Formats: C-alpha cells, sequence, structure tokens
C-alpha cells in the first residue's frame, strides 16, 4: 500500500531481504535530504565497495545514468527499482530523489522489500496546506510536526498566514516579527527546508494598506527581513476586507512590483502568489472588472487563489474553467475544509471528497485550509495530499483509512468509530455540509419511522443501534488514554467526553424502549443526568466567541436518541397518565428552546436559576425574571 | 416518622388542620427560639384573639403551667400535645420548648397534624460534634450548616478543634485569633446559641506548654479572649502529644486552675472539658497511673473525654465500666467515627453502630468526631444524634436511611447505593473496619467460587449486573444533584470512580460471556478504565497521607479484579495467548506503587515512563541532587 499512489507500479510475487551487505553509488552526489532519508534505514546495515548495489542520484548524475530513460520527465518525478540485483532511486530533480525514498520507506516492512518498478510523479505542481484560519495559530511544536508530515507524503507547500497572527495582519503586517518569534520561524524554514517544502510567508495588509509609497516599502522592507529568515516564497493575500484595499488594479500593480523589484531580483526566489479579495463565484461581481483586471494584469508567473463556486466548495470542472478563463492561468487552489472557524463546536474528521479528479491540468496548486486543531487536521491532509499527487487514482475511503492507521495506529479501529461520527459541519450560513454515521444511517431511519408511527421496529436494527453505542464506549474510553499521540488526544478530549456521554445516553435510551414502570423511571432520570453532563461540557469546554462548546455525533446519532426519547416519554405519558417532561436539551433557567451561549441566556417570561447582575437585545441590576439577555458570569 | 425517636409517643387515627386562625399564647415569655420556628411554621396563618389555641412555654410560664404533671422532669425534656381543640408546646426549660417545636416541625406534613401526645428527653446529657481532626478543617459556610442541622437534630454540643488550626494548636494557641477569624467565630458561636447548641471552644496546648506562670496566664488570657467572642464552654486537650505536656498532675492542676480563676469566676459557664493523653484503653499504661491520677485530682465537675477501648472503637458496658472506675465520673465519649483523617482515600458513608444501647448512664456526653468532608458526615451525625438522644430505640438501618432522606430528599435512592459501597476503611493501623456491600456479598462469593474451583448461577451474574447499572445511574445522578451543591463538590471525585468501578464491571461480565475478537475488545476497554482510575486516584485528594481515592473496596472491586485476572488466565491458556492480567494500571515497570511523587516497590531493575529529575532514594539514602533518571525501597522524582 502506497500513499499518495504512484502514476504507474509494477509489482511482482517476490520479496527481497533489505541489504546487510551493500554498495552505495552516487551517496556524494545525491540530494543529501534524500541521503539522509536512505543512511536512516540502513543504519545497522554494512556499508562497502562490493555488495547489493543501491544507486541513488538525480538524472544527470553519473550514478543513474543506466536509468535516464526511464525517470519519468516531470519536475518531482522519479523512478524506483527493486529487484534481486540491485535497487535504484532516481530524481528527475532533488526534490524527486527525496520523494523517491518516501516510497521507499513505505515498501520496506520489517526489513524487507517487494520486488517492484514504479514511475512517479505529481498530477499538480504546488500541493499542501495554507495555515490561513480564523483562532488560535498553530503551536510551534504543532508546526514542525506539520513539515515532517508534509515531507512524508509529497506536500511541497506550506503557506504561513494565521489570520490572528498581528504581523501577518493589520496593523501590525508593518513590523518585523520580534526576537522569539523570528528564531522559531527560522526553524521553522529549516525545518521546511530538510523536508522538501516550500515555506510560504503570507501577508494580509488590505484592511489598513494606503496605495502610497510608505506602505510599499513597509512591505517590502518586511519581506527582505522574512527573506533575511531563509524565506524564499512569499504571498499577499486580500481576503476578507473592505475599503481601498479592494482595488484590483493597486493590487496588481503592487504585486507586479513585488515581482520585478523583489522576486525576480533574488537569487533563488521560489512562489509568488496572491489571494484574490474575489476569492469564490459568489462574491465575485459578473459584471465588476474585478477578476478580469486581475487576470490582464497580474505578471505571468505569479499565482491566483481560489475557493471555488463558494466561500466553501468543491472544485467542479465547470467551476475552474469559470475561473480560469478571467485569470488567464490554472487557478492555485485554496480548498476550505477542513477549516472549522466558522463551526467551533464541530470537529471534521471525515473523508476528503467531492474534487472532480479529471482537473489536475487546470489548477496551478491545491492546498487545505485546516482546522486549528492540528493533529486532527492530518486525516484530511494526509487525503489532501493523495488527491492532488495521484487524482485520477484518489480512492477517499481508502486515504481516510490509511491516514488513520497513520495518525495512529496503535487505535485507528477506535479513531476510525470517532472520527466517522465527526464529520459533518451542522447548518452554517455557508450551506456546506458532509455526510456523517452513513453506516447506521438505514438502520437509524427505519427505527424512528417504524416507532413513530406505531408499527414494530426491526430487532436488528435495535442491535445494530446497541452495537454502534457499546463501540463508540469503547472507542472514547482508548482514545482518552491513549499515549502514542498526547497533542492529538490533547485537541480532541473535549469531543471524546461527550462522543462518552451521547452513547451513554443512546444505551439508556434504548432501555427505556425496551419493562415496567419503575425500571422506566430509573432510566429516564439517568438520561436526564446525562443531558445535564453534555450541557456541562458544551458550556465549559472550548469557550470561543463565536460557536463556543462541543456537539458531536450531530447529524444521525443525536437525532435519533433525541427523537426517541421524546417518542417514549410520551407514549408512557400516555400509558400512565404522567406528565414527565420530554425535552432533550437540559437547560437550567426556565421559559421555543432557550440557549446558553458564554453568558448570555437567548430564545431560539424568563425565569432563570438565580439572581445575577443584568443589557437586552443597558442594564449591572439585580435579575431573575425577564431576544439576548447578558449577564455577568 | 420522628428522629430522634421520643422517649414516648401516642398517636391517634385523626389528623388536624394546622389552623387558619389561631390565639398564641405564651409567645412574649416563652424561648424566642422557639417562638421563631413557630411562627416560621404559622406564615400564612393568621393571629388573634380567636381561633385554636396554641400554648408555648416552659413549665413555670403562665402559658403552660397548667400541663406540669405532663412535662417530664428532666432537663432539655418537654411535654407536645395536638388534638382538635389545642396544640402544647411546653418545655421543662427553655431547651425543651427549642425542641419540642424540633419535633413539631416533623409532625407537620402538607398543613397536617395527626392527633398525638408525647413526651420527651434526651438519655444523655451532652450530645453532638468535636470538629477534631487533622487535615483541612471545615469552612466557614460549612461550620454553620452544621450547627442549623444539630439544632433540628437536638445536638447541644458543638466542640471546636480542629488539629491544624494554629491558633486551636502549637505554636499559635497563645495567640488572639486575628480580626477575620475573631469575627466568624462570633458569628458562629451566635448562630450556635439561636439553635440551642453549646459551642465549647477547646485549646491544644500540650506539645509545647511550660509548667510556669507565664504559659497559665496565657491560656486563661486566651480563653479570656474567647469569652470576649461570646464562648461560654471551653476545653483543653491534651491528645496526641509528647514531651512535659502529658504528666497528669500539672494537667489536672491546670484544669483546676482554669475551673477556680475563671469558670467559677465568670457567671455563665456551662462546660469545662479535658480530653486525656491516654484516651484509650490499649494505649493505657497498665499499672501507670496516668487515668487514677486524673480522676482522683481533677475538680468533680470538670469532664473526661474517651475514645473507647481502642483509638477507635466502639462503646461496650464492659469498656465504660473500666474507664468509669478510674476517672471516678462517668466518660464523656469523643467516638472516632466517621473521622477518615487516617484513610483519607475512603469515604465513610455507612450507617452508625456497635455502642452498646443500654449504657446512656454510664456517659456523661456522647460526641462524634467526623470527617474533613463536613456535608458528607451528616449521614453519621444525624444518627449519632438519634443514639445519643433515644439509644433504647435506636435502629441502626432505618436511622441511616432517614439521614440520606433528610440529607438528599431529591436522590435519597441513589445517594443510599453510593453510601452502600462507600462504608469500609480498608487495611489501617488501627484494625477498625466496617461492613459493606452486604447484600450482594452472597452473590459474590458464589460466582467467584463457581469459577476457582471449576458453573455460575445465571441469577448471581445478573445480581451483579444489575448492581453495576444501579451504581452508574446514582453516579451520574449525584454528580448533577444541585440541592445539596456542597456536598456534591465534597463526593464528586468518589463519584466518578465509582461511575468507573461500575463500568469496569460490565465490561468484566461481557468478557466472562462469546468470540475471540469480542473478548479483545472487552480486554482493551477494560485496559483503559483501569488506566482511567489511576490517573483519578494520582490527580485528586493528592494529602501526604493517604493520598487518592478508593471506593467500594470491600467487596466489588476485589470481585471485579479477581473475575478480570481469572477469564485473562483462561483466555490465554484457551488461545494460547500471552495477555496481561494484572489489574491495576502501573506506567513504571521492572508491585509498583505511586504515591504523589513518590515510586516504591511494595515492601533489580525499575524503569520509570520517562526520564525525570530524581531527588533521593530510601531503601540507608541518598541525595540524587537533581541528576536524569530513567532505569534504575523508594524512589523520589521531581514530578
Ligand atoms: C480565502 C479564504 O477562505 N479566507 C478566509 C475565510 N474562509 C471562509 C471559510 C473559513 O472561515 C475560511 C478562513 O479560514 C479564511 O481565512
Ligand atoms: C482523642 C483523639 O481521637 N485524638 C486524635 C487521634 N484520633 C485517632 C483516630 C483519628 O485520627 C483521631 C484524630 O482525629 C484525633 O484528633
Ligand atoms: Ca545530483
Ligand atoms: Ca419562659
Amino acid at each position: 500500500s502506497l500513499q499518495p499512489p504512484p502514476q504507474q507500479l509494477i509489482v511482482q510475487n517476490k520479496t527481497i531481504d533489505l541489504p546487510a551487505v551493500y554498495q552505495l553509488n552516487g551517496g556524494e552526489e545525491a540530494n543529501p535530504h534524500a541521503v539522509k532519508v536512505l543512511k536512516e534505514l540502513l543504519s545497522g546495515k554494512q556499508s562497502s565497495k562490493k555488495g547489493m548495489l543501491i544507486s541513488i542520484g538525480e538524472k544527470g548524475d553519473k550514478s543513474v545514468r543506466k536509468y535516464s530513460r526511464q525517470i519519468p520527465d516531470h519536475k518531482e518525478g522519479y523512478y524506483l527499482s527493486v529487484n534481486e540485483k540491485e535497487i535504484v532511486l532516481a530524481g528527475n530533480d532533488e526534490r524527486g530523489t527525496y520523494y523517491a525514498l518516501q516510497t521507499f520507506a513505505q515498501l520496506l516492512k520489517d526489513g524487507k522489500l517487494p520486488e517492484v518498478e514504479i514511475k512517479d510523479y505529481p498530477s499538480v505542481r504546488y500541493r499542501g496546506v495554507v495555515e490561513g484560519f480564523y483562532g488560535t495559530p498553530w503551536s510551534h511544536q504543532a508546526r514542525l510536526s506539520q513539515l515532517k508530515f508534509y515531507g512524508k507524503n509529497k506536500m511541497n507547500t506550506y503557506i504561513y498566514g494565521p489570520k490572528d497572527d498581528p504581523y501577518h495582519s493589520a496593523p501590525n503586517w508593518r513590523l518585523p516579527y520580534p526576537d522569539k518569534e523570528a528564531a522559531q520561524l527560522q526553524e521553522l524554514v529549516a525545518v521546511a527546508n530538510e523536508n522538501e517544502v516550500d515555506f510560504v510567508w503570507a501577508i494580509h495588509p488590505g484592511q489598513d494598506i494606503k496605495w502610497n509609497k510608505e506602505d510599499r516599502d513597509l512591505l517590502l522592507a518586511k519581506f527582505e527581513k522574512m527573506y533575511q529568515l531563509g524565506v524564499r516564497s512569499f504571498a499577499v493575500f486580500f481576503d476578507d476586507i473592505s475599503g481601498e484595499g479592494t482595488n484590483p488594479q493597486k493590487q496588481a500593480e503592487l504585486l507586479n512590483y513585488i515581482d520585478e523589484k523583489f522576486a525576480q531580483v533574488k537569487p533563488d526566489i521560489n512562489q509568488l502568489v496572491m489571494c484574490p479579495t474575489e476569492y469564490n463565484k459568489s462574491w465575485s461581481n459578473p459584471n465588476g472588472n474585478y477578476l478580469t483586471t486581475l487576470g490582464d494584469k497580474l505578471n505571468p508567473s505569479i499565482q491566483i487563489m481560489w475557493t471555488g463556486d463558494r466561500v466553501i466548495s468543491d472544485i467542479t470542472r465547470d467551476g475552474i474553467s469559470w475561473i480560469n478563463e478571467r485569470i488567464k492561468r490554472p487557478a492555485y487552489i485554496w480548498w476550505n475544509f477542513p477549516v472549522s472557524d466558522y463551526v467551533r463546536d464541530h470537529l471534521l474528521l471525515g473523508p476528503v471528497y467531492g474534487n472532480d479528479t479529471t482537473i489536475a491540468k487546470e489548477m496551478s496548486g491545491f492546498v487545505t485550509n485546516p482546522m486549528e486543531h492540528a493533529e486532527s487536521s492530518k486525516i484530511a491532509i494526509y487525503s489532501v495530499a493523495s488527491y492532488a499527487w495521484n487524482p485520477a487514482k484518489y480512492d477517499t475511503w481508502q486515504t481516510w483509512k490509511d491516514a488513520i492507521r497513520t495518525i495512529l495506529p496503535s487505535a485507528a479501529e477506535e479513531l476510525e468509530c470517532f472520527a466517522m461520527h465527526n464529520s459533518d459541519l451542522g447548518p452554517n450560513g455557508h450551506g456546506y455540509r458532509r455526510e456523517e454515521s452513513m453506516d447506521i444511517q438505514p438502520a437509524a431511519e427505519r427505527f424512528l419511522k417504524a416507532f413513530k408511527e406505531g408499527k414494530n421496529y426491526d430487532k436488528a436494527d435495535f442491535e445494530t443501534l446497541q452495537y454502534t453505542f457499546e463501540r463508540m464506549k469503547e472507542s472514547a474510553d482508548i482514545l482518552l488514554m491513549n499515549t502514542e499521540n498526547k497533542p492529538l488526544i490533547v485537541e480532541i478530549t473535549p469531543w471524546v467526553h461527550q462522543f462518552k456521554l451521547t452513547a451513554e445516553m443512546g444505551e439508556e435510551v434504548l432501555k427505556m424502549v425496551e419493562r415496567n414502570e419503575s425500571y422506566f423511571l430509573r432510566k429516564y432520570n439517568h438520561v436526564k443526568a446525562l443531558q445535564q453532563q453534555m450541557f456541562y461540557i458544551d458550556q465549559t469546554s472550548n469557550q470561543n466567541p463565536y460557536q463556543p462548546g462541543v456537539k458531536t455525533a450531530t447529524r444521525v446519532i443525536k437525532p435519533l436518541i433525541d427523537r426517541t426519547f421524546a417518542t417514549v416519554v410520551k407514549f408512557f405519558n400516555q400509558k400512565f397518565n404522567a406528565h414527565l417532561d420530554a425535552t432533550t436539551d437540559y437547560m437550567p433557567h426556565k421559559m421555543l428552546p432557550l440557549q446558553v451561549k458564554a453568558n448570555r441566556v437567548l430564545i431560539s417570561e424568563i425565569e432563570l436559576d438565580a439572581i445575577y447582575p443584568g443589557n437586552i437585545q443597558g442594564l449591572k441590576a439585580p435579575v431573575k425574571f425577564v431576544f439576548v439577555l447578558t449577564i455577568e458570569k
């Protein structure tokens, strides 16, 4: 198994022992990063001037002369060969040699190798991640982890642009990083270079940029300082701003100036990229001159970024054609998934899917905007790496599974379970949704429909729902305690607690469906308690100003549990002339459901659970009795 | 249902409405505290020269003098009568009137009273609580709540004596409380008074006391400061100290000096109590003269405390006679339960039992030394209140249940479930144990021995399953209970751990029940639950003596752990596998134990789970001076 999958692969039935004794050829001449990976793998093995031949080099090296016709004629291409006789690792270029080895490392299992021959190369030129979300920027240790991950997955591009980094956006875009941050970024560049990733430093000046000499030189002066820190690629982002910085001509002029006086003037600059203000079709004015002014005026080597037909979308053939025709070059894709900065109570841990797999030629680049949860975001990132490199062979589900087994081999099945029920976004103003819990959706829907209606439900559907809740709890508790990937566990823990709760609630509700009056009342009271605990988690974990709290299994599982609860409570009330409360979300205040957001109490007379100092949509007057009410808390 | 149960109760089969209109007689002259209760109960109702008569007062008061023949001739005794024509509430004295109303309040239900006649009084003169434990003394708000609870259950004695209050013990017993604390104590005393509790301020000066005039004077000066704060009863404790302070002759002289120059000089001093240095028979040096010296020299009015035949023990007739003959007066019992300050990883939430119910005449007082967990301690305190008032009718189990229902009416069943399996102490240096989980014990032992010997009863399996499910319901209901927040805050750590124990139980039973991969899923889940329990045990309740959180330790945990190991042995034999059968999660390798920052072999090589700055090793010792160690009987690291 290989990720990304090679363009061409021919395998035998045969396997070969990794050489105890071996002759290395091309060591001094090949990309040193690739030699480092190779030497890592042959540690504990003996080098010699006569032994199994291992040949490593770039096309043009003496070491790989015999194979020059075998090496694909593509940037980052390579040829790889394992047979009884020798091993070959030959890139079209230095990066190609590195990538050959990243594939070699995946072939190698328990000191054994398959007999194989591979011709490989990326279908999309630029592939990777833009850290370009709103919210807490990735930690330095997290960024270090990402860059190594990108290397292993042949992603060649990391665009640094955390919207909340004050040295990236307004107004301190004009200011050089302080010493500590500068040395961190310096180390990120070195580590990026070691793993063959272009560290692209972006800047986001358009909210308060003046179109005068002063700001122009401050911007170039900032680029110069970034250049002194080792940065060799650059971007200027004009997304999510208003005012004069939206001017397409000025933007074009500025990028051209950067290109002509900086990028075309330094010895060794690589990418120069901009993000447009009109960055998706729905935000683009068909009758305005923005995108055509940009396509016409931007120098042809400058990349232009695009998110698709909509603020969040998957890339279609009609979609990419539409933008390419306007900007006069293939779009450099900014894919807004799994970024969750607008649904911050959800984790998006589902598969990567929905992007046309036949349009490689039509895009210059493909980058994923991820979640503020760095490790969690690796599921999608690994998948994107696989998609951008070989889109024709992109396998949605198998790649998702491969990602998860890579990220957490010690508890892959458990993480699969968690992830599969943590993938939709819930309703949102962008209308973008993912499937979730699709395996159990038919059983759920049949179970529920029977019930409400008053027809008998299938025992098998009941057991499946039961099996699921059981598995959720084993998964939650094993993940909670996993020490192979702590940063991942730390990131997910609040959702994991909530996920266990949801499952326990489900179990108890299934018990309510199943024997006498008092058993039912024990179960019902247990459910109420479990709802309260969920509320507690939702009110104290992940309390950010936009979408605070912790939602999980929201698409299929929680609504099923909730609706089943209302239904059996209703029937118990008809049967025993009772008035048990059928409400499914715990709510300590009383009133058409109320919600509690941070220190606000809102209606989707109100009586709070206590006296608090009171505004209403100004009040510190004590208040217990009273569409949002804010209190002190 | 009345707690404490009255000495005499005659109930009719009639019920009376608490009158709309009532004319009150004796309210300007009766104990004001009692009046207050009584009018709080009559809010809603109207007063006037007409309607049903209610008579309140002490014997001798115009209001209730005609009932003298009904009023028991006992300190704190009372007579209460309810019938169609009138209500009588009549104390032998002011405290009796108060107590009469505490009984009245329990009779009153849904605005209705039964026709009854009660004649009541306590069988033991002093009854209450000594706050006398090691650890975090009770908070101020907790102490307020306690005094109100004593009022309600007829405990007349609160002895303040937290071992860790530096103004109570050494070094600063010589020093007056700072302003903040003094104001709080003064509040406490006021509240004590309003609830007919005697606030007894104790002092524990023995560890560093000099037998000269300067310390004698400072001790009296301190008592004088407490008197200015409103304290009217006092104690001197000479427990758990060494050196010159243990001299029985000098102790008696000092107590006699306090009596003669202070207690007999102030107008209104009530109790004067000492706790001895030999405070139990086992600790009492046979043929030594310590207790006889006290009994002979201490002024006859001074009380002497005693914790029974052993440091922790239940009081018996043989036992109380052996103390009384020596101290030449009836011992004042300091009962060491539910105090847990020497098993701080356990909560002791079981019934109060073991004390002879026939020996009321042989004791001057009976006080419980509780847990540092104030609200939790109310189960036992409520029960001791019931025992000390009416021993002859003391009912262990029904009183336990009654306490729980008074403490947490909204989730009494769930609290009982929690308490039932949180009552033993575990092995300890004092050898004192309590029963726990006795209901499921039979099914447990049968289940186990069918395995060890070589089938099991489908019914026992189900009993166990039922139990784990109840434990889970109760844990989750208790966590979210908002009727008694402070109680919940105290027990939460044990509640989490009790839930984990129950979950582990379900998963082990599923292991007892189908195919290879299902077994392994259950086994992996169990391993994770063991780790979670370790985590709670390493992060909650971290004190220096017995850190952690142990729960359901007598029957349930051992059952689960043995059932795990046994079926893992069977799986290993069956599938020729090598699953680890150990039941307590341990991150470090070689039975290892982790206490705070220590790693010790339960009395060749230890591999820690990481490199830590090592500090030292006791086996013989060495400073390690922060040297890094992963690889190496106790090791101390920087954790
Ligand atoms: C071009 C672009 O998508 N810009 C911002 C806005 N999008 C829309 C969806 C996210 O909020 C994402 C956010 O992370 C990005 O910084
Ligand atoms: C009289 C007495 O029991 N004194 C101390 C010693 N006992 C023995 C058992 C308790 O630790 C208890 C402790 O709380 C007391 O302060
Ligand atoms: Ca070369
Ligand atoms: Ca009077």
